[PDB]
């Protein structure tokens, strides 16, 4: 895909960047115990390069990971959009997608609680088209000018740069309680959507209303929704906290691994499509990025299949350097007057100057289009092209009038939707149609299951208990109470404040489909899910049991790790490095029962801790072989428990256990407020 | 101070642009109330442009770190050994700024990664800024600066997928170590508790390289810098470090910030070993070799002065992120040596600052400015903040009367290269044969650790090497380890199911050296700032009473007390939900809370797990006011286990426990 | 001077933009281009760019950050910094505000207003307002530049446009390039004039201070240097900048003939003690005369002081009774007449006109 730019160093002698063969292991010195020489060009060119390896991280979404793939249209969508990548059944377009968190720096953990980025580039035959989305369909704020306010408040306090990758601090909660537009996205972030199981188990949203524009000039309003084919799944928070420590790279490794095993993730790329006349017909403003269109009002239309199936070759050159923009738009798509979208258009083009250090960032291989470029952009640092046209101005006769202007009527130019208009005073005023900050947060909350509502209450209890200011906590309870009195009361109980009296203005009992993780049912596939088989080297029969289970589980696409005290043939990990966060399900072979009853080879109680953690976090757990009471009793796990398995038969064990992996989380293990 | 003049107050006032025009910044300017945003909105663009350009490249190494301000005070007039002005009078005070860091992780990675640590100290002297850019480990992995990108590429994440973050626990790193045997000494230090210090305040600082002290008479001696912590030496255990990395990525930077805010600013004795030039090869190794220590048995420490950190930064980005250290920041009375690692360092820091700063005037940033007048003919460059009056910035000149004048050994207190230094021989890219012993000193270090300490180091190698996928690399690793110690090779091999190679006794010996063991360095000299978690309950008014009584006592003794319970209230600091044993140096359960050892308010078994984790990790643990200890399977008779009804008595015992800090008898040993 | 970074975006309360599409786009360009020149976002912190009033805002970090901000809650809305900085607008804090009567209506368009379509009437208004010699200089500048255009098609196209402003301009310009002017197209032709755009017609300069007088003398005659010293004194009293030129330097002589040129002066005076100069290893052949001849050809006041003028004026082919040509024995009289010439500045009757 980027093959033309690959450089192979599997053979050959070391050279400088100008092809002179050199060495790079010893400095040139005046005598064998002497000082290093300035004329040592080998030294300086190597170390200069090292000294300049780093570039600024992204201003937001610094922590992320990407892959290559393909998009395939399901139809000729001419009748709603002129977009060339959507113009024929089965038409394929290369893509590159980067997934990310938002607040943390480079090196922060994948499993922080946060909003997540989902940025997709389509390398179309009419130009690169980017959809720079999130895993949450609504954004915290209603105007792009407020972005630095939100991001400063969420990022570490600027005197000490604490805390990393967290909203659990005063400034964040100050900003949320002072700027009530934040409530919708806040509720999404405090749900399981803030701690997704993987990039593959979350959806992608464009967030803004866009337009689809036909070649005839007519337009429709659309929301983009990439629907995961892997299912929806979350971590529980305690698990996420441990994962952040045991494996900061969890989501990137999950994605890398899925692709390497031939399980590249897929999404249906969908739109909700509505008429221009419906911009205010649903009880909120389609220009308002804090609002979703309930699916009950506008169903999803499936446009095509996005599949990621190839890992990068060099992370820096591909993933770090990819530079997305919502201004990478193509004929057949247009913007709307969403004031958050509007300002974003400016930001990305500007910020790439920061990261790239020069204006020719579109020439990096990962940013290049797959079609010819014809324009009069010239010079600038890092200019890689040698332009032949020595008359780069329009209008010209000296280059025969080329490049020619492209527009609606010639050359398949981009054109602004011609029905679009503006009217009125030039104003720095918010539309009153944006004013309801609370009803949709409530719709969202109402649409969660009881244990899901508990998880969200508990996320808020955790974070808000860490806010030092009493005045901020009181202000937070005031806003939450406008969404739900019950939420305010329950959160309040953890922070020892009283919740304010019910304010019923925005309370209601309405629900909407497709926003619950817990209610979205068992996963449609268990391929890639991780099973840890806890064994022992003390009994050759425990090793045999583990091996027979491996074969049965691997047949069904599960990734199996056998854990023992020490490595040997067929054992993947030691107890010392194993952790329940490395598994979606844990199985102890009954031959290993004695380790669940001290060693220099792992921390005291390690094997039992893995089992107990896995149980506590809702995972399917079991003992294979017929003798289960010793393990289950030591773990305080009831034999009759849902998602707890005990069978002698390896075949029977696996059939049951696999039903449990698809259920994914056993929610009856979590206490609920009365 | 350069910094006071540049402080900006925003506690009052109307919002302005950067050019002082009063503006607003909350709503974009639009063509109608539901209209598109206008290009003429300068308020929006200046604000968003600044935001879009907030970030600067992280440091090529040591990207994760934290800094503080303080003071250095000389104990004496050190004229007799060095011309250095900051050392020339008893009591002479010099402002400092220090940044501490890990090495491999990017700027958002966890403090409690296993790693070498940076300890970089700037002395803003009355004769120029002087930087000692040091580490918490006295020896480095490699013998020539030109190898730095090889080491660092091998330790940093694999470049196809940028996995794993802030860890040597992967194939490439151990491939490099096993192929480049010079790495063994630092590797042993990193695999010891020195890789996971309890805080920046509980680690020492080392210049690593041999430097020179140069007198005004031109004579020189060879020196090693050693900053000796007054807080004592202390480490985490590895499992605690891993949990910490998830529960509190900011642990060391928070520890330092809080210590300073509480009037407990950390101190170090700034020391040197000092030996004659004639002793460069007298100790069985070459003092130009940065992989070797001078054992204290051969050269004792001279205490030069006190380093105290006692003021936090005002703006982390402007001060901590922007500080730009250089070993090239040297002053009269100090010189370099021909250590090939130090020699190449000199080039790197100057150049890399161009990358971070984006232009050449990085010494003009307030944190990088000196505290004396600057007189030179450096001009222009992006971001030029001075307006130079001298319009003849060339030497020699008559049109500016000869100024600035040249400074040298005999004029203007100039820097001067030590005059006894010479060079002789072919111009070579050859390694001195005197650098060839890569294994004796790693063995010396290992010999010098206590039995449990040797166990921990073995277990660290077992943990990391078990994560190496390549059978060939694992075998190569055992080959090198075996050259240091056959027993280490055997014990590590056992975890990975490989056989160790036969004993190779070339470099084996039984020698030991003082001052390198953490476990053996005795109880801590102070317990101020150490953290006590008191686990209580809102159930029982008596539980809260007990907790508050303990609090009064413990806070007077300088300890940071956290009372934990199901929910927040008067006198309760933290909920069970947010509490973790990694948050505490000691754990006390008050008698009234015995019931807690299911709720919607915290995860199942959280109270007990905190007590159990704290015991497993070696902390002093106790019950103030049988059942709790039974539930936790903690022996009542155990070392560092306290069980008392008397509060006074409990406090007195528990505080001895905090000094002991770790009860190492709780850890299994190979036999 | 190199680092000053101007922006039309640097506006203050009491001023606003208009929808001039040239202005509108400029607002983007200056802010963006300063990133290029400065290499980072903190260019407003360079001394030359700083304001002379306090700055209160939540802009942070960036390469080259020179401030140490005390406010650790740089977001709005906040309570943790008591709501500061406060928003400024029309009603509070003397904020900038967009003129409130401004509106927009209509389609979102990449279309030119037809009101912009007359590209020729005002060029004609400007041309009509120049004096005859001034019109000639403009024709001559076009003749110079267009004669260097290689493409015959481009030259034809240029005549087509010039002819829409003025048939006569097109005819005169065509004459120099060997092409024919197209037939007159009178759509935008008119005879109107406007005040204050002509240079030649703007009258004598209001001040001659700073204007440069070159006095050409010789070291061959003590008399010539005495004349130049006297002339210097009289001229300097009036704030003119005097350069005395001779073959070599000595006290009272500023410049050798070798480095002197008529372009260095607004008026040129030869002292008659120096008439003999009007070959040497000390300057190029004919240099002293060429300085005088050039100054005369370029319209400058020129003269001979001392009473003996015919030798110099005749060698220079300069008529003794020409306008802006002076000859007097009296230094006072010479200077009084000469200073009138300096205010006149250029004697335009020395330039040929198309007939
Ligand atoms: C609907 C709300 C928004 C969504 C879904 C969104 C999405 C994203 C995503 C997914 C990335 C990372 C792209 C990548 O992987 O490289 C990103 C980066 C960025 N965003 Fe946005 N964003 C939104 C609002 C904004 C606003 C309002 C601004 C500023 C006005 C903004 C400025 C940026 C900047 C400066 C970056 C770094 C881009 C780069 O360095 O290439 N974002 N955002
Ligand atoms: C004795 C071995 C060494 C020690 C003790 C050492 C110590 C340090 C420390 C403490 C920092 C962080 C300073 C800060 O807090 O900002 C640092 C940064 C750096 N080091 Fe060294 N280092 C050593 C070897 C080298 C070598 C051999 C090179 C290259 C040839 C090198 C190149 C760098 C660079 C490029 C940075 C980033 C500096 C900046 O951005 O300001 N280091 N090192
Ligand atoms: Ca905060
Ligand atoms: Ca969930
Ligand atoms: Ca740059
Ligand atoms: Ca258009
Ligand atoms: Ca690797
Ligand atoms: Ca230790
Ligand atoms: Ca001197
Ligand atoms: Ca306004």
């Amino acid at each position: 895909p980027l093959a033309a730019y690959e450089v192979d160093d599997s053979t050959g002698y070391l050279t400088s960047d100008v092809g002179g063969p050199i060495q790079d292991q010893t400095s040139l010195k005046a005598g064998i115990r002497g000082p290093t020489l300035l004329e040592d060009f080998m030294f300086r060119q190597k170390i200069q390069h090292f000294d300049h390896e780093r570039v600024p991280e992204r201003a937001v979404n610094a922590r992320g990971a990407g892959a290559h793939g393909t998009f395939t249209s399901y139809a000729d969508w001419s009748n709603i959009t002129a977009a060339s990548f959507l113009n024929a059944t089965g038409k394929q377009t290369p893509v590159f997608v980067r997934f990310s968190t938002v607040a943390g720096s480079r090196g922060s953990a994948d499993t922080a609680r946060d909003v997540h980025g989902f940025a997709t580039r389509f390398y179309t035959d009419e130009g690169n088209f980017d959809i720079v989305g999130n895993n949450i369909p609504v954004f915290f704020i209603q105007d792009a000018i407020q972005f630095p306010d939100l991001i400063h408040s969420v990022k570490p306090r600027p005197d000490n740069e604490i805390p990393q990758a967290a909203t659990a601090h005063d400034s964040a909660w100050d900003f949320f309680s002072q700027q009530p537009s934040t409530m919708h996205t806040l509720f999404w972030a405090m749900s399981g959507h803030g701690i997704p199981r993987s990039y593959r188990h979350m959806d992608g949203f464009g967030v803004h209303t866009f337009r689809f524009v036909k070649d005839d000039g007519s337009s429709k309003l659309i929301k983009w929704h990439f629907k995961s084919r892997q299912g929806k799944a979350s971590l529980v928070w305690e698990e996420a906290q441990v994962l952040s420590g045991k494996n900061a790279d969890f989501h990137r490794q999950d994605l890398w691994d899925a692709i390497e095993s031939g399980n590249g993730p897929e999404w249906d790329v969908c739109v909700q499509i509505v008429d221009e006349s419906q911009a205010q017909a649903f009880g909120f403003d389609l220009l308002d990025p804090t609002k979703i269109i309930p699916e009950e009002y506008a169903p999803l239309t499936k446009l095509g299949l996005l599949k990621l199936d190839r890992n990068p070759t060099n992370y820096f050159a591909e993933t770090e350097q990819v530079m997305f923009q919502p201004g990478h738009i193509v004929r057949g798509i247009d913007f709307t007057e969403d004031p958050l979208l509007q300002g974003r258009l400016f930001s990305y083009l500007d910020t790439q100057l920061n990261r790239n250090g020069g204006p020719n960032f579109e020439q990096l291989p990962i940013n290049m289009p797959r079609v010819p470029i014809h324009n009069n952009n010239r010079d600038g640092a890092g200019q890689m092209f040698i332009h032949r046209n020595k008359y780069p101005y329009t209008p010209n006769t000296l280059n025969s009038g080329y490049p020619r202007q492209a527009n609606q009527n010639a050359g398949r130019g981009f054109f602004t939707a011609p029905g679009r208009t503006a009217s009125g005073a030039l104003v720095r005023e918010v539309s009153p149609t944006f004013n309801d900050h609370w009803s949709q947060p409530r719709l969202f909350f109402n649409s969660l299951t009881p244990v899901e509502q508990q998880f969200l209450v508990n996320a808020m209890r955790f974070e808000i208990s860490l806010v030092k200011s009493e005045e901020v906590k009181k202000n937070v309870l005031t806003q939450l109470n406008r969404v739900s009195h019950d939420v305010a009361v329950r959160v309040a109980a953890a922070i020892g404040l009283g919740a304010p009296d019910a304010d019923d203005t925005y309370y209601h009992n309405n629900k909407t489909a497709g926003v619950s993780i817990v209610g979205s049912g068992p996963l449609p596939t268990i391929k890639t899910l991780r099973v840890g088989i806890l064994a022992t080297t003390s009994e050759s029969s425990a090793l045999d049991q583990a091996a027979q289970l491996r074969t049965r589980l691997e047949k069904d696409g599960l990734v199996v790790t056998v854990v023992a005290e020490t490595l040997r043939e067929g054992v993947d990990q030691t107890y010392s490095t194993a952790d329940a966060t490395g598994f979606d399900g844990v199985v102890v072979v009954d031959g290993a029962a004695a380790l669940f009853a001290s060693s220099p080879l792992f921390p005291t109680g390690r094997p039992l801790q893995i089992f107990v953690d896995a149980y506590r976090w809702g995972k399917p757990v079991g003992v294979c072989g017929g003798k289960s009471s010793e393990v289950l009793d030591a773990a305080d796990v009831p034999e009759d428990g849902d998602g707890v398995y005990s069978e002698e038969s390896v075949d029977m064990f696996v059939e049951e256990f696999e039903k449990g992996l698809a259920t994914f989380r056993f929610t009856d293990r979590f206490a609920l407020d009365s």
